[PDB]
């Protein structure tokens, strides 16, 4: 019954010339477009109610995915003229999502994470999946303590990278204005107020932002 | 008085079909063969004593460069039947280089680095130029510490990519055997013994492995 | 009055990585985008009715030039999603050009040619401006006979290069199919049929296909 939102609509400028032709969620990985892999992973978690925003070559996405029935779910689309940010894109799509907490997955993300574990405790505004810091961003985004509480980064020991996977409560967006803005300052505001839980994903995860990262994904899919 | 070695770098498979009829060193960058530009970059650094090994279509390299007089220096060739590796290529050529530390420049590298600043302190076996990690190799190869000391990579960051530019001591090859082998294991052993310095090059550098990256060299060569 | 077709949908693969983020027409030459310099050169000639095609990042070309009036003219856009080539881009734009002969300006080309002297004699299908063979193309393309007629390459003499500037008649494109194709097979047929005049421009001309040839245009504006 929980909905999922795939945050697409990024240009993929670091992935040109490919993304001159096709938007990044439609890039094939091991023969299957990334976003299709994402939606089938949500499907085997029990989540078949999907909201997808797009801006860059977005008509290709709707034409490839249809209404989702081909993959056994329902897709409601949030078309953007100009790109909203990680946060503006979600805020614009809030009417499609409703009042309940929803799953958030960034279009750029591949993982083997068990989406069915995701759960937002009553009182929290956000639950974040965190990963080991990748070599290209070794500093981390957030600290995660033993009680699974997300804080701002500490001097050293405990800092992890936001994976792009979360459960978000709509109230996180109270007072927001219709436009482009990033998700992170809203999470930092909920973090300052102590209302963000998190977990450390220890299995595989790739931010598919470059050709090299796409290769790492396709090497991981070619294991078993 | 210091000699320089332009090190072969391979058959240029990623740059077919061009490398079927023209080896990589002779592929033109803005109308001048890449290897000619490297020799002239060394010449403006005061280094006109050059050693060049070749394996793929090496008869064309000798034919174009000759003995180096046309460029103001002298060339000794180290022809190879079958390719030696980055390490074995140098080792095979060590008699041409003789006793003193020598400059090493990987034959598929272009940079704006000031080669004349290269210097190997006594007791060290190698001095390495390191660059920012490029998109196609984002984890880098070595850590550089505050004192200019090269180490293995550290998860906390500050890791840098080996540029293919260095000064090496012939004793770095103590005990080596004729054959093909890579340079990295010799560097790892000298690093472990604490005998490798390095510096961070903050200027331009391109690993010319594709035509797309050749175009980026040409953008650099045309600046102003 | 004569319309102009500016071919601005080129791939610009040789000028990567720049052309991954900015289409080549928008790349600056001594402070001014190349297509702006071409359109103002056309305006100086009294040619102010412009048709422009675009492909990759073509949206950036409409966002910069708009309706054309800030450069003294009017623009009709021929949006191609994926690049048709020289021949295909013109053919797709023919509805916007109409029935009359039209000025053709390739987007790669910088020159100080006097566009006002372009004419198409009745009967002819094309009038081509030819230049000296440049260093990156030393073999050349065609041959200019004393009557201002263009002819097929002679192992005897007169090799000149097509400069990307021309007047074209729409009937050149008859029997053509929607698709990507180069103009030169068409021109080669029209040259063999004796239906192509030309002239030999002796002023400056640079085919801006590489970063160095862009550098060359900036030295000239200087």
């Amino acid at each position: 019954d929980m909905k999922a939102m795939i945050l697409a609509a990024g240009r993929g400028e670091r992935m040109r010339p490919t993304t001159l032709h096709t938007p990044k969620p439609l890039i094939e990985a091991a023969g299957v477009p990334l976003i299709e892999r994402q939606l089938l992973a949500l499907r085997q978690a029990g989540v078949d109610d999907w909201v997808i925003n797009h801006a860059w070559l977005g008509e290709q996405i709707e034409a490839y995915l249809g209404d989702g029935s081909r993959l056994g779910g329902r897709i409601a689309y949030s078309p953007e003229g100009e790109p909203l940010e990680t946060g503006g894109g979600i805020f614009r799509a809030l009417p499609l999502l409703g009042e309940q907490p929803f799953l958030l997955l960034n279009g750029d993300v591949w993982s083997d994470f068990d989406y069915s574990r995701l759960h937002l405790a009553d009182g929290d505004l956000a639950h974040l999946v965190l990963v080991d810091n990748p070599a290209h961003h070794p500093a981390g985004d957030f600290h995660l303590d033993a009680g699974g509480r997300v804080g701002e980064t500490r001097e050293a020991g405990g800092n992890l990278t936001y994976s792009g996977i979360a459960v978000l409560h709509p109230a996180l967006f109270e007072g927001c204005q219709p436009g482009a803005f990033k998700l992170a300052p809203l999470l930092r505001k909920a973090i300052a107020a102590g209302r963000v839980s998190g977990e450390h994903h220890r299995g595989q995860w790739v931010d598919v932002g470059t050709h090299e990262r796409l290769a790492e994904v396709e090497r991981l899919l070619a294991e078993h």
